[PDB]
């Protein structure tokens, strides 16, 4: 049995198979807004998802992935603290069993109901595989979810979860526009970190948006109906698949605004 989010295989156990879990630039982290400093050397962030092409949605037993075709330059993240172009490969979420928790990054210790992660890899490294062998191989755009009014652009994702309840299942999911998941403002905090799940590789430049999106109680409730287990296995609701905030150590979180 591999890593999970339970008492016997959760976050506090990961360091055993993945020692870097105790590394120098692990994620997530708490964002102390008062300590974060405005950085004028940051260029305007550029998110271009106009040509994005989704392919499939998958339940990997830890969350669900909406995968995109990254064989060409379509859906790229540029500017900000990033040098060059990063290509969108997939997006997934982290959520809790209750609205009071679920996000990985926290704001002044405040936990949101969930957190969306749009994953991109640095195109100068050929592909994802090579990218994860570099300190600047990845860029993840994090967006917080709070419970309130529904998010229209997230519904198509919500309605397909029925077809991928258990680990291993996947369903076709073309023509999904990730632009319908972004808040109005692109203000953000940024810092060098890592993947928040094993292998927990420290190759990520995190870009976390200040403004969160609102989703309905009904929508997040469906996220919670998913399973960690595979078909025909005792049911284990897919909830609280988030890693707690890790030590900041020698890092500074910069703000794109004021
Ligand atoms: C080929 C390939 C193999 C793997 C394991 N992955 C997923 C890796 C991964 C793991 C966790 C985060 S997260 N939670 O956003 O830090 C982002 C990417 C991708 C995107 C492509
Ligand atoms: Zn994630």
């Amino acid at each position: 049995h591999h890593w999970g989010y339970g008492k016997h295989n959760g976050p506090e156990h990961w360091h055993k198979d993945f020692p870097i879990a105790k590394g120098e630039r692990q994620s997530p982290v708490d964002i102390d807004t008062h300590t974060a400093k405005y950085d004028p050397s940051l260029k305007p962030l550029s998110v271009s998802y106009d040509q994005a092409t989704s392919l499939r949605i998958l339940n990997n037993g830890h969350a669900f992935n909406v995968e995109f075709d990254d064989s060409q330059d379509k859906a790229v993240l540029k500017g900000g603290p990033l040098d060059g172009t990063y290509r969108l490969i997939q997006f997934h979420f982290h959520w809790g069993s209750l609205d009071g928790q679920g996000s990985e990054h926290t704001v002044d210790k405040k936990k949101y109901a969930a957190e969306l992660h749009l994953v991109h890899w640095n195109t100068k490294y050929g592909d994802f595989g090579k990218a994860v062998q570099q300190p600047d191989g990845l860029a993840v755009l994090g967006i917080f979810l709070k419970v309130g009014s529904a998010k229209p652009g997230l519904q198509k994702v919500v309605d397909v979860l029925d077809s991928i309840k258990t680990k291993g299942k996947s369903a076709d999911f073309t023509n999904f526009d990730p632009r319908g998941l972004l808040p109005e403002s692109l203000d953000y905090w940024t810092y060098p970190g890592s993947l928040t799940t094993p292998p927990l590789l420290e190759c990520v430049t995190w870009i976390v948006l200040k403004e969160p999106i609102s989703v309905s109680s009904e929508q997040v409730l469906k996220f919670r109906k998913l399973n960690f287990n595979g078909e025909g296995e005792p049911e284990e609701l897919m909830v609280d698949n988030w890693r707690p905030a890790q030590p900041l150590k020698n890092r500074q979180i910069k703000a794109s605004f004021k």
